[PDB]
Formats: C-alpha cells, structure tokens, sequence
C-alpha cells in the first residue's frame, strides 16, 4: 500500500475577469471623450459624445411633423362641430316635417364620416409618436456609455477622430474588471484529461517568486492554441486581486495537483 | 509458393467536432444580451443572445398605427357604403312611381357600385400592410439569437457589450459544437490515398492515453486534399463516440490505417 | 542520316475539368443545405437554400397592391357602365330634341374618358405584374441551386452559418468535374518554344509508379507563375478519370516528346 | 545591524506627443484645397482644408427654395383667411336681422376656423424645413475640415487633389500633435511593474545629447502592456516640458527609475 | 592621342504585352453565360460573356408599362381637349348674338387653354420616362461583358457560374491582352539610368532561344523606379513585333543597350 | 583660440516636389484615357472620361421635370388672366350696382390667389434649376481632369478597366512635379537636434560621383521612420531639375555642415 500522484507546472497567463471594448453604432466626428486610461467607470456612466447635432435635426424635422396633424385635427373638429349641429337642428325639424329622411339620412352619414375623420388623424397624430421616438434613439446612440463596470483598459479612438460605422463597428475604448482575474493556463494536451475542474494548483509571478497565490481550478477551454506547432489547452480558476499586482498577461507559473489519493500500492 | 500481401499506414491525425457552425446576425445594433457561457449545453433554437431592439420595436408600432390609421379610414366608406345604398332602394321604390327617371336611379344604383369598390380599395390597403407588419414582425426576431443544432459553445467571439454591425460581413458570435462523436481526418499521403477505400478498419491513440486504444472504419476521404509545405495530403474520416468528456478538438491521434490484407492466395 | 529529338521533364499538377464555387446575392441565414463533399449533384439540382420567409413578405405585400388595382378597375369600369348609357339616352333623345347638341357634346366626351380610365388603371395592373414577377425572381434566389454537374468538392458555408452579400458575395460550396481531369505541366521558359500542341506526352503518379497514363498536350497558358524566382508554363493534356483515381493537386511526373523526326543526320 | 534596501531599474523608454489626434472626414468629394504644411502650429477649429463644396451648395438651393415654395403658398391661404373672416362678419351683422338661418351663420363662421388651421398646416411646414435646412448647412460644415486641437502638423495622409470616400472608412487627412509637452513611456519589465509607485522620481537622456539630464516624477502605467517577442514589458508614462523644439517623436531614451529607498532602519 | 569612349550595359530584363486590360462588371447577379476560352482572340466589342439579366429585363417591363399608363392617362386630356374647343367655338358664334356675355366666353376660352397646358404636363411626362427607359435600356448593356481591346484572353479569374457582387470592388472576369507587340522593360541600374537615351538601339534575346538575336531601339523610361530588396532600378522599354506566336509573358530575356558610341576625336 | 565643427554624413532619398494620385468619385467603365506615363500635363487639362451616358440620362430625367412645371406656370397665368377680367369687369359694375361686395369681396381674393399661384409653380421652376445643377456636376465628375500642374508619374488605372467607388475612392494615375526635386536625408536621432534648417549641404548621384549638387536644408520631419530598428529623421532641402537628371528614389549621398563657427579654441 504506497503512493502515487503527480502534478504538472505549465506557463499561464492572467486576464481580467470581464474585458469590453466599447463601440459607437453612429458615425460623425467624437466631439467628447471622458475619460484616459485608468479611470474605473460605473455600469451606464456617459463614456464620451458622438457628434449629435445631425440627429438633433432628425427631431425637430420630427416634431414639427407632429404639429401638423396637430391643427389638421384641429381642422376635423371643426367639422365635426358642423356636421353635428346641422344633424340635431335637422333631427328636429325632422318630426316636424322640414327635412324628412333623406337629408336626415345624408347628414348623419356625414356626422359619421367626421367621426372616422377625427380618427384618421389621431392614428397618424399616433403613427408619428412613435417615428420621435425611433428618431429619438439614435440621439440615444450619440451617447456612448459603458455595457458593464471595470476600468478604461485602452482607448484605441481618441477626442478629435471621425467615426463611421456604415460598414464595420468602431472601436472607441475597451474596459476590463481587475477585482478578481483569470489565469488561462497551458496544459498540453499530453495531459489535459488528468486536468479535472477542483484540482489544487498555485502559482507565483516571476518579479517576487514567493508570494503565492493558491486557487482551485473551474474552467477548462474546449478550444485550443498551437504554440510552435504543438497544441495546448487553457486550464483556469480565480484568483482575487484586491489592490494593484497582477496585470493582463503577466505570465505565471502554474502548479496543478491532477491526482493525489494516498495509500492504495502501485 | 503460396503467400499473403498487404500494407499498413500509421499516420498523424487530427480530432474534431462532428458538426460545428459558427452563428451570426443579420441586424446591427449593440449586443445587449448574451445567455450562454463559454460551455454550455443548448437545446436546438435555444436562445443564446439578444441585439439591441428598441428600433424594430419601434417600426412596428409605427406599422399597427398604420393598420388603425387605415382600420378607421374605412370606417369612413362603411357609412357611404350606407348612403348610397339605402337611397338606391328607397330610390328604387319611389321609382316604379316615376321618381327622377331611371338617369338617377342607375346613377345612384352604380353609386352604391363604386362605394362598394372603395371598400375593397382598402381591405386591400390593410391586407398589404398586414404583410407589412410580418415584415416588421420577422425582423425582431433577427434581434434574437437562438441555437442552430444542439451541442456546446466551443468558443464565444462577439462578446456581451461589444456593438456588431451587419451591412458588410455578418458578424460571429458564438461557434456551437456537437462533440457527441468526433470525426477524426488521419493525414494520410497522397501515394498512399491511390488505396484507401471506405470502411476499412483502423485504430488510433490520444499521445496522452497511453494504451486505450479506439478504433473503427473509415467512412470516406476529402476530394479536396491540402499541403504541409511539401508532400500533398488528403483526410481520411472517423466516426467514434466521444462520451466521458475525453477528445478535445485538435486533439493530435496517432492514426494507423489497414489497406489490404488478402492472405493465403497466389501472391 | 542519323537522328535529334529531345523529350522535357516536369512536374505537372492534376486539376478537375470543371470547377466552380456556388455563390448567393441574397443574405440571411442559410437554413437548409442538402449535401456534404462526396456527394455527386445534377445541374440544376437545389443544392441549398437560404431564408426565403422575408422575401416571401415581399411578394404578399405585392400582390395585395395587385387586388388593390383589381377593384379600383371595378370602379372605372361602373362609371363607364353609367357614363355609356347616359349617352345612347341622349343619343337617341337628340334626333327627337331633347338634348340638342352641346350636352350630348359632353356626354359623349365623359364616354370617352372613362374609357381612357380602365386604360390608365390596367397599365397599372400590368406594370406591378412585373413588380410581382421581379419581386419573385428574388424568391428564386434564396434557392441556391448549381452552375454545373460535377462533385461536391469543398463546403466552406455551413447549415447554420449567416451570410450577408450586400457588399461581398459570399462562396456557399464548391463542385467540380473528375470524368475528365487535367494535368497542368510545368515546363520552363528555357524550353517551352520547344513545346508545341499535340505532343506525346505521358506521366506516373508517385503512389504507383507503373501504370503509365498517355496523353497529346492540347492546351498552354499563356499565364506564367514564378517558382523560386523562376518562371515557368503550364502544358495541358486530357486524361480520363472514369474511377477515382487522380485526385485535385495529386502530384505527377509528366514527359513530353518535342521533336522525334528521324534521319536526317545532325 | 542597521542599514537599508533599494533598487534601482533603468529602462529603454520611447518619446512621444502630450497629445496626438488624426483628424479625417464624414463627407467624399475630392480634398478641393487644404491649407496647412507638415510643420505649422495652428490654434484650435482653424481651418485645414475644404472637400469639394458645389454639392452642399446645391442641396441648400434645393432646400432655401422649398420654403420659398411655402413661403409663397402660405401668402394664398393668407387670402382666403381674410374671405371666410369679412364674410363671416359682414354675416353676423346681416345675422341680427336674420341673414340665411344660423345654418350659414354657422357653415362660415367655421369656414373662418378651418381656413385658420389651414395656416398652421403650414406654418409647420416651414418650420419642420427650417429645420431641413439646418441639415442642409449642417453638411456644409463636413467639407471644411477644421483643427479639433493646437499643435503641429505630425504628417499629411491625404494630400491635395486626392479623391476621398468617406462611406466605408473614414478618411485621414493630417495628424496633429501637442508637442508642449512630451510624455515618456519607460518600457520596464513586468518582474519589475510588480514596484513603480505613481510619483517616483526618474531621470533619462536622449542618445545624442550625451548629458543633459532631463528629470521628473512618474504618472502612471498602462493597465495593457505589450510584448517585444519575449518579456511582457508595460510602460511607465513621464511629463516633462519640449520647448526649444527638442524632443522629436519617437526619439530613443534611456530612462532610469527609482524605485524606492527606505534608509537608516532596520533591514 | 585620338581614341573613343563609348560604354555597354547588359541588362535582365523582362518581356510583356504591349497593352493590357483587366475586365470587371458594374452590375451584380450571377455569371450566367461566359462565351470565352482562356487563349481565343476576340474583335472589339465582341461579347465575353453575360450576368443573370431576368432583373433589368424586370426593370423595363414597369417602365415601358409606366409610359403606357401616361400613353392612355393622355388619350383622356385629348377629349377634354376637344370638348372645351368645340364649345369655345360654338360659343363663340352665339356669342356674336349675345350668349351668355363675355365672361363666360373667356371662362370657356380659356378653358381651352387649361386643357391645353395639360396635354403639355403630360407629353412632358412621357418625354420624362421616355429618358428612363434609356436608363433602364442603359443597365441592360452593363449585363453582357464586352472585350474593350481587341487581343488574347492572357486569364480567366471569374469562372461560369460563380457570383459576383459590384457593389463594393468591381469583379474581374478575364484579363485580355494585345500580344501584337511585346513591350521588354530592361531593368537598368540607377546608376546608369543617368544615361539612356530615347532611341539608343539594343539587343537582346531569351534563355530558350541560344543565339536567334533579337533588336532594336529603347522607347522611353518609366519615372517610377522599383527596388529589388536593394539597388534601385528603373524600365529601359521596347517595342519589338511577336509574331509566329513566340515571347510569352514575363518570359525572362538578357538585353545589352548600348550607352553610347562616339569614335574617332579627342578623349 | 582654435576650431571645431562637425558634418554628418547621410543617405537620402530624391524626391518630387508635388505628387499626386487623380481619382474618380464616379463608378463605369473608364472609357477613354488620353496620358501615358512621360506626358506632361498643364493644370485642369483633361486626363481621361469614364461612362458618362447614365449620368446624361440622368440630366434629360431632369430638364424634362423642369419643363412640366414650365406648362404648368402656363396653366396659372391663365386662371391669373381669367381671375383678374372678372375682377375689374364686376369692380366697374361695382359703383354701378350689379355686383354689391360680396362678389367683388369673392373676386378679388381669387384674384390673389391666382397670384400666389404663379409663385407656388415658380419657386418649383426654381428648385430644380438646382436639380439640374447638381445633376449637372456629376457628369463633371466624369472627366477625370488633373489637380495640378507635373509629370504622369504612373496609370494604376488603364484604358477598359471599370472602376466603382461606392466604398472606397480608385487610383486612376499619378502625376508629380519634377522641376524643382527634394531630398528627403536621414540623419539618425543621435544626431538630428544638431540639424538646423539652413546649413550648407551638398550630395553626389551614385551614376556619377563627381558633379555635385549644392543646398541649403529647409525642412525637417517631426515624424520619423525606423531603419533595421533604429528610428532616424528626414531632413530636406531643395534643388533644382531643369534637365532629366534625378528621379524619384534615386538614391543619394548627403553631406550637413551642423557647426562651423571658426576660432575660440576648444
């Protein structure tokens, strides 16, 4: 009854928890970027403006559009006023003969056809409610705000630079959560199916080799990557990084304790 | 004298998904949604990930309105339909008295005739714009990604937050995979490919099983082969079960093939 | 009298007669797709098709304006009914003065519009037969069916895949012809003035080198392509391939016989 | 026995501008005439260049034109408010000795009220291409390209009588660039980024001037390092005055960093 | 003493079509009919091959529809036409015994010259889309391929079958190639570009041909030199005739110029 | 009281004072070209013409629109000439009784109407001068013309090739001003801060090492350029071409006279 277990040190790499970058769905000139590297932004905070004014326009072309329906109804009512009072007057002077039926069957006909008048507008007066509101969004889609909260980890799109989207999404900054990170780690594939998720693992950080990090493993990478023409897998679990240390990819050595059952005889 | 020919053929293969796809969208707009991890299990038209919508969301109330806008503006021409058409009876009556000539009556009679058109010039207007709507209606469901087939996110490009746009190429957000079986294409030689027929047994192990030995026949060959620098190479397919997680893709094999083994016979 | 003949050898590459790569002009998601490589297809055959369901929309919302058309017709041809009787009634009230002229005057000039008004409206009912027809010509497109009969060589867009062609037509699968091959020869500049067309010719196949395939070289490219930094020709001839031997860039060793008359001393 | 602990780290850094910017175009045409040289300090939305113009110009005759179209079938309706108003009065009067019932009365006194919504439906409609009009001009700001910053011309991309295309990728017709100053990014070791504290005190010189020392403090690093083949290195940015034009792009320099130097304690 | 300067300068150079063409499309649908074979010649004009037409073929069918709409909407102003005319007239002779004063015979008179204008609003119209059946005619044309020069199909890229999209990069088809002549660009050092003269008489001949010498004199330079990895150099070109089908392309030849030859005087 | 001054020697680079690439912002086949490279052109001198037809279809389209509206005025100032007979006609049977106010109250606003009829049509008439205009200058944009006074440098774009720039602006040829040249020199950053604009200078020509060249630097590029991974700096200055002689890339020797101050002693 002895022992028989073994470990198997790969190189990792640590990663930021959630990485973005943020993008812009409207093109025109980034009149305002608000933030540089290194500042740690909260979920929907403004990020930076795209150059509005365009879709400012869009609007007030809009509204105005919805002020003109609004004295056509004012214009149907009107209308309907008459056709509804030369009915009555008429409905009277009906039982006591002065119209008889068919100049009384002509003006309510009428009166009826100005009622599907006033509702003829009003469903446009409606229509138009909502092509403010589709015209609104994209005034909605000047404002580049932030998709989740981390730090502005680069931004690749700078305050003075065009943007156009018509073919291919831009790329104005990218965040990342530091809190806890990730560390991908290289297990060849000689050895991944020994690599079972809750397995021990530690490792250091080349600049300070005596620290220690421990951490159980909880992911593992369908998807490998050739290194030199030989295929790896990534091996991972978390590790809380509370305070600066740790950066995206800084390597790392990695520790993993595959099996470990003691006492049995080889 | 009697004997027995035949060859052998190892070969370096490589292991991967039995069907994979890699799922797009047709509609631009930010991705505000993403359900599914880097390894998850779907059922087929499960749904992975949403695209902004409050755009379509706002083409179709622009498209009901319509409908209502034409759905009162007939409510109009329900009330001519009445006009004209209670007149021309009541017209219809007073003429076998001799009322307005018969002029009138046909005038009036074909006046119910064109009010009865007018109708229809809208239950047409609406019925278009009813296939409007389904034209409204199916693109908000290009805002929703679902799974294509059944199998596990191996990999997840267009991440949740980033803005994909679709009018030039169509964006990639995350390959799916069946791993039930895995295929495995040994590299075979192309002096060798001139044999090599359908069903003929061959096994192979994983550089890290040791000894566990899988193996089956081979279903079929690529017709379009492809060099490794030198040496022109064509795939000879797998088909073996992948259960208990084991066969990652890529995953090296090291694959040996049985070309022929006719024996005892005239050689 | 002796003899002067030089034969060149190459290494020739062995190419399908036919080759070509299926394409779409419509985008969407490719729903269904019927075949996989090692499948043999007919020309013609619908080899795939792509999600139709929108362009489908496109034909409902047609035809629905053709019915639109449909009874305004019925309305052009209710006034000409009436318009055309009011005129024999007064035709025929004239030479009994009833009438005189002027109104029949009028009353024959409506006659005559309202036959110029079915006119106008079936013109249109003919125009959007063809916005029918090229509105449908689109649902033929979401049928991607093949250019060729041959082999279904390669399957570079998957059941599942989107494809999106407004700028780029996308490359769905690729057949090609066996029956016949190919054998592109290169043969260098140093000596390809030397080669003419109806040649010898004959060549092995590395994996089997004795069964020998013959062949009169029947074509040259025009089109060179540098190997190492020296340029070469290719020299074709047409081989049989009625098995599946010979495959797409399966290697050869090809030998061409330039001259071979025969005494005339050198 | 007392003492103390502290190391040095000395670093190939690189130089480069407090603030760079590479300003392009939202609209085509072709670049008409650009007014800079690759070397002249501007001030900020001076201008740079101008994109051929003729076709703004002509959408804006379309549009001015337009409200004229208004502007002058408004001027009808401005006379047919005067017709149902004299007439209602003068009807109101002849009313109070009983002029055609009050059905009349009525008929045209809401004559005078829907002739009077007939103004607004256009009033509005100069006022929603008023507003048309301000995308009109709008664009004509686009053609001028105009400095976002102060600073020096860095380099000119898109020369002038070049064709640009802005529908796909934005164009790039020249960089400028703030050179009051010049960042420093000090490429240190990712064994030696575990140290380095905001403010640190660091002193480096340029290859060519021998010794000249230049000093300061350090003001950050750069969360994203980058890899020179080996060694993951980050950069640890510098603040240090550029007058007397020294101090050019890119400019090589040999950067040393303190990282600390507790003294006299015990260690 | 009396003597001669004059210097040589042997050169491998390169030989290729003396004119050449890429052909694409401007029109998108797929490849249908390609009538070319990767080496005929072609006349100009001649057809090369034609992209699905049923679309544009679509096109002109709504349009010469659209002509016939206003082909009838027409023939109804032509009677109107005809009913204020005749009365004009006929109310002109009773008014000559005093019909309905005056103003209704210019009401009625210019009643006939409304109905005119609007026969002109309408040939008008036609003329209008009598010019966008040209542009509908027009499309028809960019369906068929075209040969643009007369020569030899030197490549065929765009296969029968295959789909293009002109939207964004204009496709290729078939590049053609007058192979009449055969330009040789000599690839001159820059150090002896500083000579070279237009016309300056030059040998050369290919690595295939030993000794069947080809000549005659250098044509021009091109501005735009090329470096190959180190040494710029320049194209010395020529203009030699290839018939008996001969001097294929970029086939590689060693060309001698001669610099310069002036003998007998003081050196 | 003695001397010091140093030169720097450099390798540099000849190159055109004004460069530039012709390019089209219409689509079609390029028709006719009328330059090959050696022809020097003058400033605005026609350089070649694509497909210009469709964008003519596009002006009759339009000319034809603008005499609609012309038979349309002359249906206003009809009702003008008409509303404005029965106006004075009844303002003279006014003083005379037959027509009270009413009437004339009616005739007068029709007259004005009538007048801001012609006005409606008019400003219309006038709309599309400037539909005409802009449809205009884009068959100004089929004559691919020069941008400025040089050489015909290079036709990236030959006579037959079509040419779309929907999405990105084609490269049809490039012209380049050789009169006066220049010398782009690259002086390493180990010592460019000792270049001041306006020092001696003199270089060769390799083909011919003994003619010499003379010039005074007046320019400098802020931006650099890595050689081998070593970053340098251009430095310029200019000299002129009268002749053949120098073209672009011609390689060159640089001399720099950085200090020359005479007698202080070192």
């Amino acid at each position: 009854p002895g022992d028989l277990q073994q470990s198997v040190l790969a190189t990792g790499k640590l990663d930021a928890l959630r990485k973005v970058d943020v993008g812009a769905q409207v093109s025109g000139q980034l009149k305002t970027l608000s933030v540089a590297i290194g500042d740690k932004v909260k979920k929907d905070q403004l990020l930076g403006v795209i150059d509005p004014e365009q879709a400012e326009n869009q609007i007030k072309e809009v509204e105005a559009t919805l002020m003109e329906l609004r004295a056509q109804r004012q214009q149907a009512e009107a209308e309907l006023k008459l056709a509804r009072v030369t009915y009555s007057r008429q409905q009277r002077l009906a039982q006591t003969q002065a119209v008889s039926q068919q100049d009384l069957d002509n003006a309510a006909t009428e009166m009826a056809v100005k009622q599907a008048q006033i509702g003829t507008i009003d469903a446009q007066i409606k229509r138009n409610q909502a092509s403010l509101d589709t015209a609104k969004t994209n005034l909605d889609y000047t404002r580049i705000v932030a998709p989740m909260a981390g730090e502005v980890t680069q931004i690749t799109t700078l305050q003075g630079q065009t943007v156009i989207a018509a073919q291919q999404a831009p790329n104005i900054l990218t965040l990342a959560d530091m809190s806890a990170m990730l560390v991908k780690a290289q297990v060849s594939e000689a050895d991944v199916i020994h690599l079972k998720p809750g397995q021990k693992a530690w490792f250091t950080v080349l600049g300070d080799q005596l620290t220690r990090y421990e951490g159980q493993i909880k992911d593992v990478l369908p998807t490998p990557e050739k290194v030199n023409d030989a295929i790896f897998y990534y091996a991972r679990f978390e590790v809380p990084n509370p305070n600066g240390l740790l950066r995206l990819d800084m390597t790392a050595q990695v520790h993993i304790q595959l099996t470990d059952v003691k006492n049995v005889l080889t």
